């Protein structure tokens, strides 16, 4: 199973610019909370501060720090592609639910 990090470094790029564009109920802070939610891959607030931090850089990315992160931590791009939908049908339900 091929992780995160390596993939093409402009496929990563497009994903990273597309999770950050993506809005609060689906973006890269939400899908950090999922994925952290495993056992598998474990991310504390304190991994994600180094990821939100990039903002403060002319051009920089959080989502691109989380999805090598979670690629380090062991994360496929199946695996990635099962969290964006669970991160999808769980914002539903939570609207939905009262």
């Amino acid at each position: 199973g091929s992780t995160l990090n390596r993939l093409r470094e402009p496929l990563l790029r497009r994903l990273s610019e597309l999770l950050d564009q993506a809005p609060e109920g689906r973006g890269w802070r939400r899908l950090a909370e999922l994925a952290g939610s495993r056992g598998r891959l474990r991310l504390s607030c304190l991994d994600l501060e180094q990821c939100s931090l990039k903002v403060l850089e002319p051009e920089g990315s959080p989502s691109l720090c989380l999805l090598k992160l979670m690629g380090e931590k062991g994360c496929t791009v199946t695996e990635l592609s099962d969290f964006l939908q669970a991160m999808e049908h769980t914002e539903v339900l939570q609207l939905l639910s009262p």
